[PDB]
């Protein structure tokens, strides 16, 4: 299993916070770990906003395909910057920056967000889980990958609150040989355990072209 | 295989367009085909544009899970709106019929800020790729979808789009799917015989909680 170090920082609604921990993932079998704690003291917010933000390297890919985030460690690496937009008005901005130390992934991830209502679920703890989610890729070009996801909370009452989320991946060293003719698909789900202040995942990740 | 029959109007950069004719769907099977024809001439646009504007009823779902071709009745609406990466939008509106153990629908699309260079106006689009939509609930009445998808292009490359949908069911119209514990993914993809004036599609839906 190769480890992972992350650290995520930034802003929701103008208050700051920041976290810092890591795990464990093997590419094998499409799992990885997460734990990180706080810095500052207790979230102001769900702590399950923070699930999909706390690699894609630790993916599964279909048969003849290598996973292409899990091959550019080894040429130039790449980014993720992401626009996640909520139902109720609210937008995470949600930037993936990596280094490699021999064996082991870095993780610097910068997140604002801005315009969750004072009533907005994420202040509110009835956020009991997030779901599963299908991400669609595809490439623009040599260098870029586009992904295209929606994904939902459970709420405690039963409800949903849900985001739509477009990503676009900027690779340094051209991605792998597929590139190039469909887009291919990922399926992602989560176990999450967080308090307010430690937050956990464990995350499974699987590729298909078909299902 | 129940019948289907279809009717196709609207505009794109104003220029008006009409698509009539029809097909037979196995919801059993998730396949269904549709043959449609132009009423007002050659299209001034890809005729795989339309792919999929021209029936969810067709659609496989897991050990039951059922699909809410429930109705039935008494049925529901899609609204999408798709946006281009050329800047191109297309609003489209889903209505259906059920007259006689056969489905009937009049769609209507509003197509407005494709660019004179854009790709829908140029033949170069030679199919329309594979999705998976996200479906999940919004109180009882409401299924929210969300699907990115891509046409492959003649010199190789992607012409791209979002979608957001809004399906409003008449009379729920949910059970297990609005008791669900997250969302439903509906895998589809199709195989196009269009001239540009005489458009044909056999189209495959299954829909999945896992894996695959």
């Amino acid at each position: 299993a190769m480890k992972i170090e992350c650290r995520i920082t930034g802003t929701l609604n103008g208050v700051e916070f920041e976290l810092v921990g890591g795990g464990e993932g093997t590419p094998e079998q499409g799992r990885m770990t997460n734990k990180m704690k706080s810095t500052k003291g207790a979230l102001t917010f769900s702590p399950y906003l923070l699930s999909h933000v706390m690699f894609y390297h630790f993916g599964t890919y279909p048969s003849g395909y290598e996973n292409p985030f899990l091959h550019a460690i080894n040429n130039g690496g790449y980014t993720n910057t992401r626009i996640e937009k909520y139902e109720d008005g609210g937008v995470l901005h949600v930037s993936f920056s990596y280094r490699y130390e021999a064996g082991r992934v870095i993780g610097d991830f910068k997140v604002v967000g801005t315009g969750f209502p004072e009533d907005s679920v994420i202040f509110t703890d009835k956020i009991i889980r997030s779901n599963a989610t299908v991400e669609h890729l595809h490439p623009m070009g040599d260098n870029v990958l586009v992904g295209s996801f929606a994904r939902t909370f459970s709420l405690r009452d039963g409800g949903y609150y849900s985001f739509v989320v477009d990503s676009h991946m900027h690779f340094k060293s051209a991605i792998h040989p597929s590139i190039l003719g469909g887009p291919m698909f990922a399926f992602r789900r989560v176990e999450e355990l967080h308090s307010n202040t430690e937050l956990g995942i464990v995350e499974y990740q699987h590729a298909f072209k078909t299902p």
